[PDB]
Order: C-alpha cells, then structure tokens, then sequence
C-alpha cells in the first residue's frame, strides 16, 4: 500500500530562487535524468505496482526525482542545500531499503557518484 507521495507545495513554507537552486534543475538533475540508471528514481516508489509490499514498512522518508523536480520548478526550497538533502536522502533511502551489491545499489552508487561530481562546484 502506497502512501500520499511527499508535497510539491506548501503554502506555510516560505519559497525562493538563487542561481545555485537555478543550477540544481536545469544542470544537475536534467542531467541525471538522462542517465541510464535514472528510471527507478523518476517517480515515487509505488509499492503495488512494484510488489514490494514492505517499502514504506521500511522507508518513512521518502524521496525520489520527480519529486525533486516538481519541488525545483515550483521554487518549494530555501536554498540549496535543502534540495541536495533530498536527493541524500533518496540514495540513502535505496541503501537502507536493499543490500550491498543489489542491481538497483549498483545504480544509486553510480547516480550518488555522479551527484557528487556536478554539486562539487555550484555557481556563486
Ligand atoms: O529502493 C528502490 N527500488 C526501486 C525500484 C526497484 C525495482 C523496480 C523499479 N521500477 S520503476 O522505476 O518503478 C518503473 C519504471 C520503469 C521505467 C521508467 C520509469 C519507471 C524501481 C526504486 S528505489
């Protein structure tokens, strides 16, 4: 059973725009989007679809890309530092859920890797 995938929008959270947040969509994520480990993170885990009927059991704090992206396009974060805890806690999320050396670890730890590449430096 699925629960209601994390906000896109809150209207009590305060939103904003700097050039590093900016960069986070249009360079790091677009970019990881296309890579081709990037479809198991695109979208929520969904735990019927997927019959993994103990995630959530598992996971209480989940997180995926589109999730980030939406969150991205409607400017829902701070700064970035709030964006890049969320794509940590989606590797992280991946690591707990599973085991070393699973195929989908295997493509978190790639993903991660490249993450860690493109956020090494951030526009001013
Ligand atoms: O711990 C995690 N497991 C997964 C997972 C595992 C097995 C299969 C899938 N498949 S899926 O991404 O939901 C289906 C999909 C297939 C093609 C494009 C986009 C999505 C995800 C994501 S996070």
């Amino acid at each position: 059973m699925n629960p209601p995938p994390p906000e896109t929008s809150n209207p009590n959270k305060p939103k904003r725009q700097t050039n590093q947040l900016q960069y986070l969509l249009r360079v790091v994520l677009k970019t990881l989007w296309k890579h081709q480990f990037a479809w198991p993170f695109q979208q929520p885990v969904d735990a019927v679809k997927l019959n993994l009927p103990d995630y959530y059991k598992i996971i209480k704090t989940p997180m995926d890309m589109g999730t980030i992206k939406k969150r991205l396009e409607n400017n829902y974060y701070w700064n970035a530092q709030e964006c890049i805890q969320d794509f940590n806690t989606m590797f992280t999320n991946c690591y707990i859920y599973n085991k070393p050396g699973d195929d989908i670890v295997l493509m978190a730890e790639a993903l991660e890797k490249l993450f860690l590449q493109k956020i090494n430096e951030l526009p001013t």
